[PDB]
DNA sequence: CCGACAGCGCATCAGC
DNA sequence: GCTGATGCGC
DNA sequence: GTCGG
């Protein structure tokens, strides 16, 4: 927040480029510039001081000078006036609705929260749940509740099979005081990169969490990734907790460190680490870190026994989770 | 100037 | 039904 | 939109 007014602007621009313009790279340009400025330990005094940072070019430098002088951006003031942009930007806030679907609905006069409700018949299952819990999903989750959710999950998983290991990652693992949602990494000995000595591994867990009314709805579900909704139980007379989004990822147990690195984030951090790895002749995904052959082809998985080992390969000092929030 | 920009799971569609 | 592309999400 | 080469 030291430079909150500039990062907000940039984030607003990034949102415009992704949702409205469908220009994914401009989106990431802004997001990176926002990220790099957010960690600058000084109160930026000009766009030139900002251009010194990597990711901030001429254009963003001008926009920053404009913002520093007036306290706003003409481009955004205008963008805020345009009804289509206002609408499309808003519809994308429903989980399941992206830039494409947003622009489509608008082409049908469906541009408000109310228009969606009366037109629920035109939503796929995901967008339906998104709309249903639109309010709740915008709320943040206090670490204290996160801690309660962790308990329920770890204990319920334990009851399905003592060999399951559930790790809450995301901003939670990064030490955040509040989280947008709960991200859960799941491993079991019966599922490695070598074999799936047992099916329904993920299913049985979703099943158990649904049975104890923790999981309330499903957005999507596969053999390795679950995307849904959950809710903490409330006390007698106690007002209900907001519903919460929950992601669960089953990863081969011999690939845990690459998997936990991935899920811990942040998303920008992973982008930067993965890009940096490429520059060092490596490629990293949630499963492994392979070498890039002379021809670019990804080699075989490199032995990994800790998060740090991965960091070593790309010659990066180990950074704790709490320092990966970019 | 110019190509790269991280990597992948799930739902859904088109074409077969 | 499949594969492969696309949209949307992590 | 920004970057390395
Ligand atoms: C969105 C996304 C996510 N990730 C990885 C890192 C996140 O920590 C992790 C969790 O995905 P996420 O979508 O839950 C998150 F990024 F928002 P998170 O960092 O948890 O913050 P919060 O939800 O706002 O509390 O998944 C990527 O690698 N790329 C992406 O584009
Ligand atoms: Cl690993
Ligand atoms: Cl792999
Ligand atoms: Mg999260
Ligand atoms: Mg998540
Ligand atoms: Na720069
Ligand atoms: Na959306």
């Amino acid at each position: 927040t030291l430079n909150g007014g500039i990062t907000d602007m940039l984030t607003e621009l990034a949102n415009f480029e992704k949702n409205v313009s469908q220009a994914i790279h401009k989106y990431n340009a802004y997001r990176k510039a926002a990220s790099v400025i957010a960690k600058y330990p000084h109160k930026i005094k000009s766009g030139a001081e900002a251009k010194k940072l990597p990711g901030v070019g001429t254009k963003i430098a001008e926009k920053i000078d404009e913002f520093l002088a007036t306290g706003k951006l003409r481009k955004l003031e205008k963008i805020r006036q345009d009804d289509t942009s206002s609408s499309i930007n808003f519809l994308t806030r429903v989980s399941g609705i992206g830039p494409s679907a947003a622009r489509k609905f608008v082409d049908e006069g469906i541009k408000t929260l109310e228009d969606l409700r009366k037109n629920e018949d035109k939503l796929n299952h995901h967008q339906r749940i998104g709309l249903k819990y639109f309010g709740d999903f915008e709320k943040r989750i206090p670490r204290e509740e996160m801690l309660q959710m962790q308990d329920i999950v770890l204990n319920e998983v334990k009851k399905v099979d003592s060999e399951y290991i559930a790790t809450v990652c995301g901003s939670f693992r990064r030490g955040a005081e509040s989280s947008g949602d709960m991200d859960v990494l799941l491993t079991h000995p019966s599922f490695t990169s070598e074999s799936t000595k047992q099916p329904k591994l993920l299913h049985q867990v979703v099943e158990q969490l649904q049975k104890v009314h923790f999981i309330t709805d499903t957005l999507s579900k596969g053999e390795t990734k679950f995307m849904g909704v959950c809710q903490l139980p409330s006390k007698n007379d106690e007002k209900e907790y907001p519903h919460r989004r929950i992601d669960i990822r089953l990863i081969p147990k011999d690939q845990y460190y690459c998997g936990v690195l991935y899920f811990t984030g942040s998303d920008i951090f992973n982008k930067n680490m993965r890009a940096h790895a490429l520059e060092k002749g490596f490629t990293i995904n949630e499963y492994t870190i392979r070498p890039l052959g002379v021809t670019g082809v990804a080699g075989e998985p490199l032995p990994v026994d800790s998060e740090k080992d991965i960091f070593d390969y790309i010659q990066w000092k180990y950074r704790e989770p709490k320092d990966r929030s970019e």
